[PDB]
């Protein structure tokens, strides 16, 4: 992939990955963006050069790479209005971090409004020269790396504020739509004998997909990042931004097999082929396969997975056993989306900004009642409880700048703190089965942080909400290079339509 030192150009382009073609926001000239890849401890250094043209689309634009914990860099993590203002069409910005005790699969895109559903998404990689479960795999590179994509024919800003249903399910930049049959499939290699550690990545703004490949088995060994106790399984369902590594082994006949990833809602199925791709084994002739899809008997369930090494949860083994606790109160009202009876809505001055320039707590930063202030070296527990109020379940919540420790599941009524997984994206289920997905997580990264629902059209719709993570400590933990610092002078100076 493209080292830890590189070039991301930004622009707008003509692309069909589904056959259909359409304008969109292309990284380097695709939409699916380049793998970015690098090991653990590496410095990174992205530099974003926007060059769009499309106002529609929207020329300006701000990077998150989704995972990575920032910790003294703030700046650069990337929502808009949040952490930074976005960066204006001819001018570009340098991201630049290190990733110490990280590694994993992980993603970047877009942070800027709903801009990342129109193209500005790509797969991110950090490898562990010293992996764990290396001895478990063969294979590990840019080959091995699963891209989900939820295709719409019609831009953002221009179809319904919730679309309802992708017109096609991308898996590593290619598929089929209803109307598109005959679109070329992506084709992953597998030898006879291998072990592939596949990281699958989805980079969806609304659906979870229902992941499976027919004749093979599946061992996660990581979810969102962390390594995660072998856990075989059937059929995985992930929910939009999450990540999961499994290892496959090329152990069936040589053949071409259907991998599958089956949307919770939109064009569902696999007639024609939509919502498919292909496993071939070297060997196999060029041709679609006829393999069969077989019930799941052995269906992922987030409350089997465990850290691969013991992780303590913060807190004590008892409801609210914590320093803070916070519960967040879903709600809807039609267009827009609501957390504790507030809609979000970006403010004119980003908040890190905010707190640099002398905000002093919760009361003071914008949007008010938006911003929740967090003391650090404490414990946190949040609870998502599923309300109909907030139509669009499963929402899939996100918290930027730490992995957390699903305490309690969705679709479960068990309180686990002693062997809950870490992650960074957790699907809060839904009102008939009494969900009530609770986390939890230490605040050792001071600075301001997003925690929203990773349905990009519901967050644009207003359902998040900031903490302001150690106020004081803020400005002097996350210096400011000088180009954060003009980002909002060039962006404000800019015309509503210049963009
Ligand atoms: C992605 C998207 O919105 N595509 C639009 C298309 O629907 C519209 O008809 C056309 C105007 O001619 O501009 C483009
Ligand atoms: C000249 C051009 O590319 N303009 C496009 C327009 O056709 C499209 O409707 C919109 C959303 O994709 O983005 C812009
Ligand atoms: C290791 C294990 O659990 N065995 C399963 C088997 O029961 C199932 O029929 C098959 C489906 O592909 O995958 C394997
Ligand atoms: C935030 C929190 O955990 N505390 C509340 C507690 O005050 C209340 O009595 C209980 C029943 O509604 O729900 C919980
Ligand atoms: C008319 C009405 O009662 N609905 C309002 C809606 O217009 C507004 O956008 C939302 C958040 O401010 O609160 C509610
Ligand atoms: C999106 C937004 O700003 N919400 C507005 C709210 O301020 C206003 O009060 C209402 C009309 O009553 O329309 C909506
Ligand atoms: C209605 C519901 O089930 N949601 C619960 C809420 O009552 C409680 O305050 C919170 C703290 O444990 O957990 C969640
Ligand atoms: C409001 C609303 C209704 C239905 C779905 C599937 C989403 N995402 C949002
Ligand atoms: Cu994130
Ligand atoms: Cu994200
Ligand atoms: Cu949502
Ligand atoms: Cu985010």
């Amino acid at each position: 992939g493209i080292g830890p030192v590189a070039d991301l150009t930004i622009t707008n382009a003509a692309v069909s990955p589904d056959g259909f073609s359409r304008q969109a926001v292309v990284v380097n000239g695709g939409t699916p963006g380049p793998l970015i890849t690098g090991n653990m401890g590496d410095r990174f250094q992205l530099n974003v050069i926007d060059n769009l043209t499309n106002h529609t689309m929207l020329k300006s634009t701000s990077i998150h790479w989704h995972g990575f914990f920032q910790k003294g860099t703030n700046w650069a993590d990337g929502p808009a209005f949040i952490n930074q203002c976005p960066i204006s069409s001819g001018h570009s910005f340098l991201y630049d971090f290190q990733v110490p005790d990280q590694a994993g699969t992980f993603w970047y895109h877009s942070h800027l409004s709903t801009q990342y559903c129109d193209g500005l998404r790509g797969p991110f990689v950090v490898y562990d020269p010293n992996d764990p479960a290396a001895d478990l795999y063969d294979v590990d590179n840019d080959d091995t790396v699963i891209t989900l994509v939820d295709w719409y024919h019609v831009a953002a800003k221009l179809g319904p504020a919730f679309p309802l249903g992708a017109d096609a399910t991308l898996i590593n930049g290619k598929g089929r739509s209803p109307s598109t049959t005959t679109a070329d499939l992506s084709v992953i290699s597998v030898t006879p004998g291998k072990r592939y550690r596949f990281r699958l990545v989805s980079l969806s703004c609304d659906p979870n997909y229902t992941f499976s490949i027919d004749g093979h088995n599946m061992t996660i060994i990581e979810t969102d990042s962390i390594n995660t106790a072998p856990l075989v399984v059937d059929s995985i369902q992930i929910f939009a931004a999450q990540r999961y590594s499994f290892v496959l082994e090329a152990n069936q006949a040589v053949d071409n097999y259907w991998i599958r990833a089956n949307p919770n809602f939109g064009n569902v199925g696999f007639t024609g082929g939509i919502n498919s791709a292909i496993l071939r084994y070297d060997g196999a002739a060029a041709v679609e396969p006829t393999t069969t899809q077989t019930t799941s008997t052995a269906p992922l369930n987030e409350v089997n997975l465990h850290p691969l090494v013991a992780t303590a949860v913060p807190g004590s083994p008892v409801a609210g056993g914590v320093d803070l606790a916070i519960n967040m109160a879903f709600n809807f009202n039609g267009t827009n989306f609501f957390i504790n009876g507030a809609s979000f809505t970006p403010p004119t001055v980003p908040v890190l900004l905010q707190i640099i320039s002398g905000a002093q707590n919760a009361q003071d930063l914008l949007p008010s009642g938006s911003v929740y202030s967090l003391p650090s070296n404490a414990d946190i527990e949040i609870s998502f409880p599923a309300t109909a109020a907030a139509p669009g379940a499963p929402h899939p919540f996100h918290l930027h700048g730490h992995a957390f420790a699903v305490v309690r599941s969705a679709g479960s009524t068990v309180y686990n703190y002693d062997n809950p997984i870490f992650r960074d994206v957790v699907s809060t289920g839904t009102p008939a089965a009494g969900d009530n997905v609770t986390i939890r997580f230490r605040t050792d990264n001071p600075g301001p942080w997003f925690l929203h629902c990773h349905i990009d059209f519901h967050l644009e719709a207003g359902f998040a909400v900031v903490f302001a993570e150690d106020i004081p400590d803020v400005a002097s933990a996350n210096p400011v290079p000088q180009a954060w610092s003009d980002l909002c002078p060039t962006y404000d100076a800019r015309d509503p339509s210049d963009q």
